[PDB]
DNA sequence: TAGCCACGCCTAGACTCCTC
DNA sequence: GCTGAGGAGTCT
DNA sequence: AGGCGTG
């Protein structure tokens, strides 16, 4: 008796943002006339919407549309949709490369022939340049072809992109909260739901928490237009640079460089400025400058390092917007200076700022900290004193490092095909320890989760919550999380860190019982094959380590998801464990890596690093 | 397989678009 | 260079 | 496109 899949997935999208009465400002009321339009469709008329509206916008033949679960004929169904607006047909099919598009390589053979100033054969596209052209000199000559040529291709259909448009925009705000926001949604076929939310929107069941927002991120349906429009281009810039058509992204990139000057001092801007840093994301001035990011990264690409340079300058001089880059930042100009355009006086200068700057962590910070110590320790550059400069001697205490081997066959290994991860697990169970796991910062993610999960949900910080699917609190990945809730964090930090090892086996339990199922960003639920072994691994790992980790990840998930040993592995009886990065013949420790490793030791974990060699 | 040409048929492999 | 696997229909 | 037979 229910929907499809599809269509329910779909319909919650729609549910969850309707229901901001601060979004529904950001609608005309032609447009959402167009939402009330849709459901006033047959389910048969709305289960071919969605099905359309995933697929690639363009025309389609008739005889090419079948879905026998929504109608073993479609023309009525077809025609309803046209009747209200949402399809269209070929009366309305004008334009020329459309028709010839829509055509078979075999028809436009036929075509080619019948007209005899063409030359019969060729490609698809050589033909299409053909025709095209042939029409721009003696364009009543093209509408005979156009004439002729729909004739030849039939009856057709293409979802109009008016009302789309306005799908799309829906999509983009439940996406805020959600679908690109869980990381960029490169939304191709002109902006769709993505394929894992497509298939499990309609069945997720997501954590309990309390809706609370006093802030509106948008100032009106213009900005909102604007940002949709900003964006755009930073997708179409990235799928560009993604295809290594750097010259377009070169274009774009400079296009939209322009479309960001000319935007200064808009009204609107103020207001974003003063928004608090995990709402200040979602704004045109942040996407801009995220868009000038990229920018470098392709200047980059295309060596021009002077280019390069002034960008990082300018990013660097603003603190409005993307102050977790400023490492990356730092760090690129440092290395940019240094060796492109081989310049040691700003380069000490640059090092020195940027390390005296709050915002660099971690990796970044360690990467430059050494960029001076093998500066001020070289030949060729002792002709100054100024990175003795009280640089307080952040030294990374070693690692237990260990060598294994396996006959390769990303690289894959046999023993039966494997991994590299696969393949040190083996060496694992036979050093004794019959348990193991490749979770990577997943598994220890899933434990702060468990173990942290109603301080994460609770209530009482104001705008972190905002509507009906989310998966985290809005704040998780700013320095304000933990300062918006230090009490009660102080509290079970704490507790963990003395707890005897059944207070842990069962504050587990108690999550896991009450939650298994809902959506949590920080959660992998299948990560353990089970509750039980959830259990054992806590054991071992114990208090103090538990609450050590909980306390960076709670502190600085920004810069501290990443890094964490691929392996954590542990004797069943022993109750002893080993943390491991597995390491190829081919890839290093990243300074994220090692700055991870370093403390997990001083919180007194069996820590290894085990490189594989191949035959 | 003598060596070269002329003509047309068949299909493997790449590619796009789609599905869950 | 990867972050999905697989199928079907089409082009050359 | 390009391998293959046959004229
Ligand atoms: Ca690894």
């Amino acid at each position: 008796t229910g929907h499809p899949y599809y269509l329910r997935s779909f319909l919650v999208v729609l549910k969850t943002v309707l229901e901001n009465e601060d979004d529904m400002l950001l609608f005309d009321e032609q447009e959402k006339g167009i939402v009330t339009k849709f459901y006033q469709l047959s389910a048969t008329g709305q289960k071919l919407y969605v099905r359309l509206f995933q697929r690639k916008l363009s025309w389609i033949k008739m005889t090419k549309l079948e879905y026998e679960e929504i109608a073993l004929d479609l023309t009525p169904v077809i025609e309803e949709l046209t009747n209200a607006g949402f399809l269209q047909t070929e009366s309305e099919l004008q334009e020329l490369s459309e028709v010839l598009e829509l055509l078979s390589a075999p028809e436009l053979k036929s075509l080619a022939k019948t007209f005899h100033l063409a030359n019969p054969n060729g490609q698809k596209q050589q033909l299409v340049d053909a025709f095209l052209k042939l029409a721009k000199q003696r364009s009543v000559i093209g509408a005979v072809i156009l004439k002729r040529a729909k004739a030849l291709a039939g009856q057709s259909v293409r979802i109009c992109k008016g009302p789309r448009a306005v799908f799309s925009r829906i999509l983009l705000l439940f996406s805020l909260t959600d679908s690109m926001e869980d990381e960029d949604a490169a939304c191709g076929g002109q902006g769709q739901l993505s394929t894992v939310l497509l298939v499990n929107l309609g069945r997720m069941e997501f954590p309990s928490y309390t809706i609370n927002r006093k802030t509106h991120i948008f100032q009106d349906r213009d900005d909102l237009i604007r940002y949709a429009a900003a964006t755009h281009m930073l997708s179409d810039i990235s799928s560009a640079m993604a295809n290594g058509n750097w010259e377009e992204a070169k274009e774009l990139a400079q296009c939209a460089k322009r479309d960001w000057n000319r935007l200064k001092n808009h009204p609107s801007l103020r207001c974003h400025e003063d928004l608090p840093l995990f709402l200040r994301c979602f704004t045109v001035g942040w996407i801009y400058t995220r868009i000038l990011s990229r920018f470098v990264e392709i200047l980059q690409r295309l060596h021009m390092y002077e280019e390069a340079v002034r960008e990082l300058e300018s990013l660097l001089s603003q603190r409005i917007y993307c102050p977790d880059s400023r490492g990356r930042w730092w760090d690129r100009l440092a290395l940019n200076l240094h060796q492109h355009l081989k310049r040691l006086e700003p380069t000490i200068k640059c090092i020195t700022e940027g390390l005296a700057d709050p915002e660099v962590r971690t990796g970044h910070r360690l990467s430059l900290y050494q960029r001076a110590v093998r500066l001020r320790e070289s030949p060729s550059c002792k002709k100054f004193k100024h990175l003795f400069q009280q640089l307080p001697e952040m030294a990374v205490q070693d690692v237990k490092h260990v060598t294994i081997t396996g006959r390769l066959c990303k690289s894959v290994f046999v023993m039966v095909l494997c991994s590299v991860e696969e393949l040190a697990l083996a060496h694992y169970r036979r050093s004794g320890f019959d348990q193991g796991i490749h979770g990577e910062g997943s598994t220890f993610s899933t434990l702060y989760g468990l173990l942290l999960w109603d301080i994460i949900f609770m209530d009482g910080i104001p705008d972190v919550f905002r509507n009906a699917c989310q998966a985290f609190p809005l704040d998780l990945c700013t320095d304000s999380f933990f300062t918006s809730r230090r009490p009660a964090l102080e509290a079970r930090l704490q507790l963990i860190h003395d707890a005897p090892e059944e207070s842990l086996r069962a504050w587990v339990a108690a999550t896991w019982h009450e939650q298994e199922g809902r959506v949590a960003s920080l959660v992998s639920w299948d990560r353990f094959t089970s509750l039980q072994q959830a259990q054992d691994l806590v054991s071992c790992l114990g208090g103090p380590v538990l609450s050590g980790v909980c306390r960076h990840l709670a502190a600085d998930f920004r810069h501290c998801r990443g890094g964490l040993p691929d392996l954590v592995v542990w004797n069943s009886q022993s109750r002893h464990f080993k943390l491991v990065e597995v390491k190829g013949p081919n890839d290093r420790l990243s300074h994220k890596q090692m700055i991870w490793l370093a403390e997990l030791q001083k919180l007194g974990a069996e820590v290894e690093v085990c490189h594989v060699v191949a035959v």
